[PDB]
DNA sequence: CGCTGCGAAAAAAAAAACGCATCCCGGTGCCGAGGCCGCTCAATTGGTCGTAGACAGCTCTAGCACCGCTTAAACGCACGTACGCGCTG
């Protein structure tokens, strides 16, 4: 019943849900593994991070 | 005479005066950030199905050594010429 959000269960801020939805929505592949949002939001935050 | 000293005279160069542009100080005032309100649709759960990819091997390619013959490049040096380089008007 309680729904821990992913981007918690990575300690991510970047959304690694909207992520897993955009590129399964995006046309990059069939098949999108679980790991490779987490992976990517990961990175996604980090460069954000670096920037700012 | 030469030396010299000075007295320009000539720039150097300095300094300093001027005036101009860039900074910064401190109080306006304006707008957009930042933070609440609800609310809606996209993420989560859990659980079913079926097939992508991990593995355990089987093949035969094609990539890595070795090996002298035969050259055509490389190395290299010497000589000389055309070019790159810098100063002035
Ligand atoms: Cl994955």
């Amino acid at each position: 019943a309680k729904a821990k959000t992913r981007s918690s269960r990575a300690g991510l801020q970047f959304p690694v849900g909207r992520v897993h939805r955009l590129l399964r929505k995006g046309n990059y592949s069939e098949r999108v593994g679980a790991g490779a949002p987490v992976y990517l939001a990961a990175v996604l935050e980090y460069l954000t991070a670096e920037i700012l």
